[PDB]
């Protein structure tokens, strides 16, 4: 595995000749991303990210391409990889390397190391490529992360360097961990302070998703967070719109392309009822499914029941479920005994960040036989019961695996928030300690306002007396800090 | 007006002979309020509220009666009044005075000053009764408030005593403000220190609703909050359940009893899309309404659009609305000009805490003529256009004015939070400063767990491995502090 | 029991002084009933109902009152009674007897024999009063019927007159059949051809509901239909709108006023998924209920599954239902064995035409004890289990018994169909045989058009080319005769 | 163009090597089509279609593949073509040619003339191939039709042979009409009575869709219906399930794959509110869209209003619509003038049987310019306004053109009906005249029962007393002939 180089740009992608297709969809997406397009306009003169060297680890989609090109319009240099082995849209990756005025023979874009259907070894090689800038005097100085893999590589890397050794993996370790440690160990043989130096160069990280935010909280509580982080997941305009309405769009899209199964009339088990599980349940309910929900949290469980759903355990419900979706951000939700309990020709997938919600290692070592139907759709048969289960995307987040993830208008919210966070952390870096921050409410309301306007909504303007009555400025922010929407 | 006294209990209510009917509905309600019944059992031996003398200002309904009888079961003495002129359920008021083992001839319950259809003057006389305990050496030492009227009475009262004069009112003050000052001004002529003594005796206030919580944040900003306060509105199990799913139930109930108007096929305008407006929109949508929404907050506005509703102004939409509902907690939403814009036989109501959302003073002074249809339903005719508007509850919150407010199972959440807050504030008073607090998450989780259990929900339990992965205890709390559900 | 007579009108109602309150709601209802009002204008000069002496058996509500004064506006003379012992709105009965221009002292309306809370004896008495015109040479010449009770009295009465004997009642016959036969037997002692002469005078019947229609098909198949009948239920604008959307409104209204039980979060069982069951399920779903459905018809069952509802038997679901509603038009749906299986404080009600959907007779003889809570709400308790059930309206149709039935706007559809059917049979009587007929499609479209317009719907007009391509006239009808909508 | 031949099969498909993939999807579909599988078993020994030579014109999808191998399993020979240029799934075509036991090199399936993306020339050539059986001598004896193109070819073809002349194309009128006449006139040169003889030979036709049924009523009314026809569309289990629920599934799938446009928050315009329009509205609403509906029929319009949708004309709503879908079965819905009024990047599509709902010919002549994005997705730009429109599938039914059409479980209803009608007409042919017939109710109930059971629905069985009460047999049918569900 060696990078391709064309016109001084290193990259590794499926097919550069897809760029023309990619560029057409990027141009359509620009129309549906008023959040990103409005920031390009506002900040074009300013060039706020001049001097930034952004290493981004985030699903390489059409929507992420509009994000990358917003960061470049604003002055940044970037290097990119996908944060999932199946989530890259190859036409979009091609268009990013080529750029808006380039061609396949004369590319003018940025380094991308991403393609749909990477191996675990390829996935971590690409991550390192993305994190490794060409000039050893000029390493990465910002991270843009989705799920924390980039942050993990730099932070665990420095840890092993400081300790003089990369540990062995245990044989019972998850495959991906073994792959990951192998990369660190191999690099340690030839370069002894790689990750330490990169960690000292990173000015901040912006983290897009619930799972990665959890991991940041875990680093920070260990005293191991080496630079400022902005939790972009928990922008109101992100968590409450992307995780919820995005999923409401793209869950059924993933299931449609993977299976073409009728959803109406089917028993559907959704595991977890946070923002993700809420959109799942709503999408399924809208299509005529009979939905039940699982939960550990009594508050989220009570919401599920008030929304018309039984709240049940996997053990009691799994045998009746026509479709099973894991939405928890936890591990060990659907174990091999659960999968063996499923009815014949039931569908199983995961829409949480990591594949470990489903016991895929157990199913693979089970003695069940695998028949591939098409990309990211496998029929698994158990010889002892004779029952076959359809598994989507090998357990990896199925909306991006089997379809195209959330729609542009939704990602416009999430990516306007990331762009704002990148701009804040870069230009105002000396206002942040080595802690996890969220964006102020006035910026979340700014992102909302752009999208209401684009949809044709008419906001009401408070009169002077009304603002005084509420104790707010006419221009916001409108809600107290703990307000939950 | 003078109180009635029977068997040493002072009260003022419509009809003590309604006690038998009241008791029946209280007993039914006990079955639908596991949150309150669970607290009675748990704290029965402890008697945590022994010594408390709670002045309660809160809609005197069946649900409130079960709350009162929880506080007395747990050791408190109470005196009660309603926080709205139209919200009392007379049978429930009678049952509280009589108590579970009393009769109308031998009552064994608590002082209540409340009936449906109070005048403004009577409303404020009753609050004064409720706040004035019989032994001058043993004044109120706890307030339980809904909308802040009791708290306002004590704090403005003490303010004017400290100043040595009660302000005169301006001719352009609302009627209710004039009434309120008249009360304080009258009492100050014969008792110069009444409210100061009460204010010093009060060890804390618990506050049930958004409007009241705002007024608390406004007092604490002014240097003027004399005792700790718990913000019960913003327990997750209150705001996200009472304000939303409560209103989903009781908005259409109030409209039904008042008008029997078909909702399917009608255009409905909901002003505000916070928790209350969300419930409103959801109920109306479920009945086949064509719902549009008004908002000042682009985040809430963007949620409304994502839920299938146009976001519009009162100015553009008012002429087309079959039904108009204010849900803002703000004032001056529907002014005289808007009411005159409304189509013939359109319906107008408020479900926010105070009647000032609608310009009732302007309508009553306008020269429109009023025909009363039935209690809390009035038909107003404008002579110049010839159009008639149906107004519900004279602008007072219509769910409680035209119907019975939220159902028992919902109030059980709110009132379990209220009871917990009373217990915490009473038994641990020294741990609190003169600030607004919210309950810790683990107590909101406790409340939710009781109700999930009661409905037949089955919670999943985290393994030690899962809990470690998530950074949580197996027993909660399960979410970070800023989690919005 | 003896009729009152006042100013030349015989009647028996609760209270004439309710006339003013009734008249206000009648005038409000007129605005919500453009189907009826349009007909009054269209047929004002024509007087198509001159000569007609109409005996109506139909729930004496505000809506029926506007139907009555439409019939009189078009020339008819009427006599009225209700078709249910709990469905009369006493204020509407008073306004009908009084008239738009009468007073309680000098009434100028029509004979009404109806009040809320009739006994079975009083009910059948009133139905005889309604079918018995004062001049014996001018008997009833038309029937307007709901449930088929008036038609049954006339046709059975004649049958027993011809047989020379009214047969004794069987011991295990329902209480009401015993009362119905008493009425006939007692009248037959003194008047040997009363019902023959009325049945010979009746030119036609119009039947407004599914149950009455079934009985008309039954009479006609025995060769006992003495006059032509119009099936008004099966007009598209009746069945698809009244039975379905009317019920979506009034089912939850009845349950609210009777119990104030939270619907969200609760398990609800609907028996039957015809138009009524469909309306029930949708209402319940819209409020956050977890709905299951029972059915004998696999077509209606498949629809319910496609609509997100488990299809289940009474036996499997009864134990866990919080609310149970029967909507089948059939008998013996919830038997005593089921009621004994129900959970503590579960709610039981019927919304089909007759109370025999529920085994009330079994419950009354079971040894369960009854506590009345308020009118049409009874708590029944089994000492053996200690569990209690709330029964609504003694198993009588709960929407009209616990609330006000369907809203004016919906009833406007049904009652325009009935007015048109009355006109058609009266004026074109010799065009009909003694069979059951449905109105022609263009008259259904006519009724629909009126209400689309009233709601602000904008119809598109076919071009000449389009209408030719579809094979229809620009003015309709637009659908083939078997079209199901 | 010339058919391929391998191993005694003539065919014309994209690629035989796609058989393996096709066969996997076919085996998955068999599990989702219990209506078809139940019929294979029921009639396996009987072989009811022995002797039938069926010419089927129907979208060549995985579902139709399972119907084809049902017909052959039952003793028929078949020849197949798709009824739309874009709706063929190429891998299903290959699996049908190859058969369940053949190889790409020695196929053991049946003749198929179909690929995704035919020209109008190719479509009509394929239609002729499908209708022309190899033995002179032994021509088609059964037609299975969808849209009525096959029937039109046979019946109009005969009409010109009786006249002795195929008329001139003309300068204008549709481009497709020209192709159709061209094909006929070319054949008339060499074979003077081809179509007369095929028509004489055809015993009956089964017609799958509303549009083709309308065209049958048009032929029959002319007196030109040459053989018996079964109207399959209007089986209750077809129209109320396929047209409504299948569309609810496949409309958003089409739009998703074509555009990935967010549906939530967008204004959507659905033209027509019959079964397809119903399903369209419901899908969009479930995804959070703001839906409006157009109609010519006041009954259907009144339904849409009661379902929460404004009823509007194209002219009033076109300017603000984000997405526009035609679902009428009529022509000239969205004319060029409308397309010019649409907003920038609005999406336009048709889901009715034919493309003429949308003025494609006017668009193509208007001077707007087309950029192809990917197959069945075109961006058209008007240089005068600078605004662009996305058009799906060149205005052909978008669900099959941009995705996969309705799911197998849905198609299992329609295709069980089709198979049954084919058995009825083939085995009981002498009992039918040259008229349009619908299947009896018991057969509809039969189909629904299979799917209810498949989904785990549990029907209740009437007692003998209940069935007596309703006037029905325990085994059904349960409803009167005119019942609308
Ligand atoms: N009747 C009841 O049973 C009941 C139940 C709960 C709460 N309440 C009361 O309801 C009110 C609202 O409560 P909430 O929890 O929804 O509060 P909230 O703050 O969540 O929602 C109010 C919304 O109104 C909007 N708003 C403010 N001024 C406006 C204006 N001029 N026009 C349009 N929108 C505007 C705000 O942007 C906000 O999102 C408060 O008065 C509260 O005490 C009543
Ligand atoms: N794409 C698919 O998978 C699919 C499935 C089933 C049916 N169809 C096709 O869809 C079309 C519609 O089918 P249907 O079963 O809903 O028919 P339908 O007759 O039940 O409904 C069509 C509706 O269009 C309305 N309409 C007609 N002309 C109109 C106009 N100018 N403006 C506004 N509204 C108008 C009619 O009043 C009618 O109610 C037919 O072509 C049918 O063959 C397609
Ligand atoms: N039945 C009911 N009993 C008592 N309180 C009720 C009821 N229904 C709603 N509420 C209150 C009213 C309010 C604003 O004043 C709230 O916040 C609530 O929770």
């Amino acid at each position: 595995l060696t990078p391709d180089v064309r016109n001084g740009i290193d990259f590794k992608i499926a097919d550069l000749s897809l760029a023309d297709f990619g560029r057409k969809e990027l141009r359509i997406a620009e129309h549906e991303m008023p959040g990103l397009m409005s920031l390009r306009r506002e900040y074009a003169e300013v060039q706020p990210l001049k001097g930034a060297r952004i290493s981004g680890s985030l699903h390489m989609t059409v929507q992420t391409a509009v994000l990358i090109e917003t960061l470049t319009a604003l002055g940044a240099e970037v290097r990119w990889a996908s944060c999932n082995i199946f989530s890259t849209q190859d036409h979009a990756a091609a268009a990013v390397v080529v750029g808006p005025h380039g061609t396949p023979d004369e590319p003018k874009g940025v380094p991308v190391f991403a393609w749909k259907g990477e191996t675990l070894e390829e996935y971590w090689w690409a991550a390192e490529q993305m994190l490794t800038w060409p000039d050893p005097d000029k390493p990465a100085n910002m991270i843009l992360d989705d799920g924390g893999d980039a942050t993990m590589l730099v932070l665990r890397g420095m840890q092993y360097e400081k300790a003089g050794v990369v540990p062995p993996a245990e044989e019972d370790d998850p495959a991906e961990w073994k792959v990951f440690l192998n990369l660190l160990r191999t690099r340690f043989e030839t370069d002894k302070d790689k990750w330490t130096k990169i960690a000292e160069s990173v000015k901040g990280v912006t983290e897009e998703t619930t799972t990665g935010v959890l991991r940041l909280y875990q680093f920070a509580a260990a005293g191991d967070l080496a630079f400022p982080a902005i939790n972009v997941n928990d922008s109101v305009t992100k968590s409450k719109f992307d995780n919820k309405y995005g999923t409401r769009h793209s869950l059924i899209d993933g299931i449609n392309r993977g299976t073409d199964a009728l959803i109406g009339g089917k028993k559907v088990l959704i595991c977890g009822y946070g923002d993700v599980g809420k959109g799942c349940a709503e999408a399924m309910k809208g299509q005529g499914a009979r939905v039940s929900v699982t939960e550990i949290d009594p508050i989220n469980a009570l919401q599920a029941m008030m929304e018309g759903f039984d709240v049940v355990t996997v053990e009691e419900a799994i045998g009746d479920a026509d479709i099973v979706v894991t939405a928890t951000g936890n591990k060990d939700i659907i174990m091999l005994e659960h999968i063996k309990a499923m009815k014949d020709h039931a569908i199983l997938g995961n829409i949480g960040h990591f594949d470990n919600e489903i016991d895929m290692a157990g199913l693979e070592r089970s003695g069940a036989t695998r028949v591939n139907v098409k990309p990211q759709v496998d029929l698994w048969t158990f010889g002892d019961t004779g029952r076959s289960i359809i598994v989507l995307s090998e357990g990896r987040l199925l909306n991006l695996g089997n379809a195209t993830g959330h729609p542009s208008f939704v990602m416009s919210n999430s990516f306007a928030n990331q762009t704002i966070a990148q701009i804040e952390l870069w230009t105002k870096n000396d206002e942040y300690d080595n802690e996890v921050y969220r964006l102020p409410k006035h910026l979340d309301e700014k992102v909302a306002r752009i999208h209401v306007e684009a949809l044709g909504g008419h906001l009401t303007k408070l009169t002077k007396e009304q603002a005084e009555y509420l104790g707010v400025d006419v221009e916001g922010p409108y809600k107290p800090d703990h307000y939950r929407y």
